[PDB]
């Protein structure tokens, strides 16, 4: 994608060497922005090829609150494998937050639901937001959250989210994880009637591996092709009820898929 | 400030006019990022005088955990005040959060402290962040936070802090709210033997108020001046141990202050 591509070749010319805590390298910049007008058409990168089946899985897995790979494993997605304990569990990470984060009353508080009601009740509210980042639970959470916060926003019939994404590998995590909210806000847009708007995309500490820089050349070396178009077949009766059938991409005519370690 | 002003402009160019939750109307964007690279000057806008005293009171506040205004009264910063209850309390906003964010188990974590070893034992972690945005106390909050979750960064010796801010009122708070995370970016980095980096500012919903419309457009004839110089004067024992006293900015030549109302 002309953003993501021109994001990468920034990485290059001005991230600086660190180490990260696996010892491996990386190229990093602090601090970059991007915006996706979901209009123009579904933002999955073209310059390699994205499988969305895994994407779609996890992202109802989320919206479940599950946070065990049980429901992961039935449908092959393999993703959370080596985080996972002996018995397929990570903690208290992403869905867990969304759907139940705990008070210390022993109540839980729905992040999700809290956010259609603010979308259908209120929509000019200016704290539509979702965290994950609870500092309280983080040393439960078999990771802490990469993709941290996200807020939505409503402006002429159209609903905006903007995700602040704390940690971002730019190789393999960033296409995933454009798809995986622009995904959500096409299935928050048709739970609330709305259209969509723009994916603002903010990032903290973006890098590139240094095991990902002859597939980074590779994919700078291609062009882009233009986005393809989401269609959801069928609009369930809340945002918690949608399945792996329910979406279907058109015109995707990516480049061959690029394999990283 | 040149960032802060083309932000204006990119507000009342492309913003869209809706209504804030009291009704007062709103000309809003989503979504801008901007950065300050705290070597070419303390970020203190001069288009509009600003006055740093409230902005080092708060800070400092904001540092000891405190939530109740006597502080911020007694100092005559009266920002706080209408939020405040009869006892002068705002409840678990900001500096609770910052210093004692309440955990499920009955712990509680000082993200401050957390930040400054994580900046002085693993300056390369991806997760040095402080967040105000505790989903469980926000409606025990006077207000949810606006300036609500923030990032450190280190690279080439120098510090670089990333501010989230969900909510900003372009006119009015945002000044404020740069010059505070700015102040907050020296103290640390003196505290880790650093060098000031950039302060990186990300706005979620960012609006001019419409009775700021005026004010703003006054302000927009106005020329940048060249940014003043922060000079801290000693250096504590810790990040929780300066001084109202410990802080003079040098060189700050601004336009005219510009009343307005919140
Ligand atoms: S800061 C990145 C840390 N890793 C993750 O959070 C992983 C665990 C599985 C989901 N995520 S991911 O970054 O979205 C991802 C997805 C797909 C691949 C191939 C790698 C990483
Ligand atoms: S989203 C803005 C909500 N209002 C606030 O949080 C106020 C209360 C006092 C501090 N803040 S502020 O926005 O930083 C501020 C500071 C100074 C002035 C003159 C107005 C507002």
């Amino acid at each position: 994608m002309k953003q993501y591509l021109e994001l990468m070749q920034k990485v290059l010319d001005e991230g600086t060497q660190k180490n990260d805590r696996t010892g491996t390298g990386t190229l990093s910049i602090f601090g970059h922005q991007m915006r996706f007008n979901l209009q123009d058409g579904f933002p999955l990168v073209t310059t390699k090829r994205c499988h969305l089946r895994s994407i779609i899985h996890e992202l109802l897995w989320f919206l479940q609150g599950d946070t065990n790979i049980a429901y992961l494993h039935e449908n092959n997605v393999t993703i959370w494998d080596e985080w996972a304990d002996e018995n397929g569990d990570l903690g208290p990470v992403y869905g867990k937050q969304w759907r139940a984060w705990p008070t210390p009353d022993g109540r839980h508080i729905d992040q999700i639901t809290t956010v259609l009601n603010q979308l259908k009740n209120d929509p000019d509210s200016r704290r539509i937001i979702v965290s994950a980042w609870n500092v309280g639970e983080l040393d439960k959470m078999a990771l802490a959250p990469c993709h941290a916060f996200f807020q939505f926003y409503v402006a002429d019939g159209k609903l905006s989210c903007q995700l602040y994404q704390r940690s971002c590998d730019v190789f393999l995590g960033l296409p995933f994880n454009i798809a995986s909210y622009a995904l959500l806000v096409h299935m928050m847009a048709q739970q609330c009637d709305l259209e969509v708007g723009d994916f603002v995309w903010t990032g903290g500490d973006t890098h590139l591996y240094s095991n990902h820089m002859d597939q980074t050349h590779l994919q700078l070396s291609r062009e882009p092709r233009p986005l393809p178009k989401l269609i959801i077949k069928r609009k369930p009766e809340s945002i918690f009820d949608y399945r792996f059938e329910d979406f279907e991409i058109e015109g995707y005519d990516p480049h061959p898929g690029i394999k990283a370690p």
